[PDB]
Parts: C-alpha cells; structure tokens; sequence
C-alpha cells in the first residue's frame, strides 16, 4: 500500500490522497450510516467521509478542476436553485453543518426524490417554488451568504440576479453552473460565456472565479461572483 | 477598430481588452511619463496604464494564467524578495500606491539597477541585505501583509518561512514563484512542486492558490498561501 492522507481544504471540505495520483475530495457526513447516491465512504472511527463524485456533482467537478473561491462555510446560509435528486445538496449540507440550505424545486416529483435522498439532513429546508418568482418564498428564506444555481435555462443569469436582489447579503456570493447550449444552440460556447459573464457583472456581481468543468461536463462553466448590489 | 475595454480586476489592477482576443493586464502608473522597461502604455487623459508583460514578470504571468488569489492591495505593505531590475517591483508599487514595498537585494549592482528603474516610486524602500538573514533588517521592515518571493535557490521555501515568522502578519499572505530546477535537477518537476508545497504547509502556510506559469516560464509555479503562524 501507499501512504494515505485526508486533509481539510477550504472549510469543512476534504482532499483525499490515496497515493495513486488521482484527485479525490469528500465531505464529512452529517448522517452517518447512510449513502445518498451509493458514494464511496471512508469510515474513520465514527466519522464518515463521503467521496464527492465530480461526475455526479458539478460543484465537486469545479473543485477538482481548480476552483479557488469556495464561499460555502460551516455556518453559511445557502439558497440552492436547480433540479436535484439530492447529490450536491447532500454534500453542501455536510459542509454547512452549522448553517442552512434552502432548496427550491418546482416539480413535486423532484422534491419527492430530494426529500428521500436528503432525509435526516435537517439543515436542508425544502421549498416548493419557482426560482423565477423569488417574492413567493421571501417570507421563508432569510438573507443568505451564498446562492448556488444549477438551472439549464436561457434565463438562468436573470434568475440568479433576481434571487440575489431578494436574498443575497452585500458581500455575499453567487455560484452558478452555466451550460452554454441551454442559452444558445448556435453561438460558439466561448462567446456565450463571455456574454453571460457580462450579464452577471451588469447585474451586480464582480466575477472572482471561473472554472471549465470538462471533461465531467461538456461546455459547462462554474462562475463565482461577489454580490455588490446593483 | 473594435470596442476597447479597460476594467479593474482584483484591486487596482486592470484587465485590458483590445478586442483582438488576447489577454492583457496593466497597472496605473504612479510615475507618469516614465517607462520602466519600455512597456507599452495606454494614456487616457493624465492616467497612464502600463501594460504588464507576463514574459517579463512572473506575477503578471500568474495573473494571465489564472491566479484567483491576489492579496496585494492599495494599502498593502509588501516584502519583496528576489533579484530584479525593477520590472515586477514597479508594477507592485503601482498597485500598492497607498502602501509600501520593501525590496531586499544582496548585490549592490542589482540594487543599482533597481534604484535606477524604480526612481521616483517613493513607496519602494530599498534594503541591501540577505533574505536568508531577516533578523538583520528587522528594525527596518515593519510587519507586512504580503511577502512576494522570486528566488531561484534550493532553500527558497525555507527563506519564505523564516521571513514570514519575522515579518508576516497572521492572516497575511506569502506569494512565491518556484523554479523546479533550482531545487533539484533530477526529480520530476511534478514531484518537486509536491514536496515544496508540503514544506510550505509544514512551515505554517495554508496553500490557497497554485498557478503553472508556462509558457512564460518553463517548470515554474506560483504558490499563494495564507500565513497561520507555526
Ligand atoms: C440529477 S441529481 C444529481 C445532479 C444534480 N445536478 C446535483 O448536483 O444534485
Ligand atoms: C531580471 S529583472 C525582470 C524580472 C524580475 N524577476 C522581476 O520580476 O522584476
């Protein structure tokens, strides 16, 4: 065997080095004994490190591909926008174990799967809603430190901006995974991302990180921006 | 012609988009009318933006290649370690126009060139010394926010650590450009960087950024770390 090293990176996220030259990361499970999506687990005593698969989570893909700005901390309040069976939300909940994760889902069937997958992760607050209409859940969602968005729609940038106006603290962060083809099927991906970046900046964000998440996702880029208001 | 856009990035650093698809950056000159190293200049009214050449400055190369953590701000106190004719120090001085740059040089001939190149940039404080002996200039160098090191020697990591112990504020940053071959001429560069990273972490740094600066420099990596003490 080779030496093994698990060290904390960012805050409450862990780099896993099995000595085989492959990059791996994990989160500390807040629900021991449960596998959310058949992820591999490294159990040390009572602590369980859930291997965070970049092939199944765009956030893990961004970290594996070089993300340097990771605003989600242990006491962070996060607004999660986007269809999910529970994969990324489960890991985000592990990270923000002293915080809250508001998960917005429109389809009851999607929420059904999310509730089953993230069962017992009590810091996740499910909210049936439409991200394009944040005013509807504004009496539920308190001001957040981070908005994480994974919505493959042409108006995804506009959605992040409106939700930021309603819920993001000044100085807070917006993380958005953008699928180029969900915006335009003709333009070159390079140009699409340039235009989307401009839209986010015009909306009030100062872009501080940008990660191409290939080969885990084709023509998808994770943008991270600090919210400065208007 | 194509549209031209100069926008601030990080703090007091500028992205220059001439509309030709090439990435360019610049700093706002604090000594108008003077070219330090025949750099190109964009003069707008009385303001002069000095194009920061990545082929001549490892710091510019790191930014061009994707650096996301840039701790040098307008009021930063910086300890600059490494031979220089004035290129990078001139730009760092432009950035930290409300701060101080302590430039340590051992050879009088090097200091001679630095003083001539950075003439009029009064926020640069030249100090003839040996970086391996920080105690000698400890009554001159006040606590700093950032240490920038460009020393191609096998003991460069040790030098950063000792200077950090003496001058770097807790929470401050260390930026070091490491030439793999100056450490070992046999080992694979990949392994050298891994070992150097470990040395820096053991020394008290939490690495928060790592930038391969090729093709501007072969087998050179810019590391950025937050100083947590011991
Ligand atoms: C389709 S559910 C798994 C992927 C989802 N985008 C997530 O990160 O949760
Ligand atoms: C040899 S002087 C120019 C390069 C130097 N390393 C600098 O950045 O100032």
């Amino acid at each position: 065997m080779e030496d093994i090293k698990i060290k904390e990176i960012f805050e409450n996220i862990y780099e896993v080095d099995l000595g085989d030259g492959l990059k791996r990361i994990a989160t500390k499970s807040i629900v021991k004994g449960k596998k959310v999506y058949d992820e591999k687990i490294i159990k040390i005593g009572d602590e369980e490190y859930r291997i965070w698969n970049p092939n199944k989570s765009k956030l893990a893909a961004a970290i594996i591909k070089g993300l340097k700005v990771m605003p989600i901390k242990r006491d962070s309040k996060i607004l999660y926008l986007g269809a999910s069976a529970g994969t990324t939300p489960s890991h985000v909940a592990d990270i923000a174990d002293k915080g809250i994760v508001y998960a917005i889902e429109y389809a009851p069937r999607i929420m059904r799967e999310l509730l089953d997958a993230c069962a017992e992760r009590e810091n996740i607050i499910p909210i049936l809603g439409d991200a394009n209409k944040p005013q509807e859940y504004a009496n539920i969602v308190e001001k957040v430190d981070v908005i994480y968005e994974d919505v493959a729609q042409p108006n995804q940038a506009e959605i992040l901006i409106k939700n930021a106006k309603w819920f993001l603290k000044k100085g807070g962060y917006g993380m958005i995974a953008i699928k180029a083809r969900s915006i335009d099927v003709t333009k070159d991906p390079k140009e699409i991302f340039k235009e989307q970046k401009e839209i986010l900046e015009a909306g009030g964000f100062k872009i501080v990180d940008e990660v191409d998440i290939e080969p885990f996702e084709k023509d998808h880029v994770m943008f991270v921006g600090i919210w400065e208001g208007k």
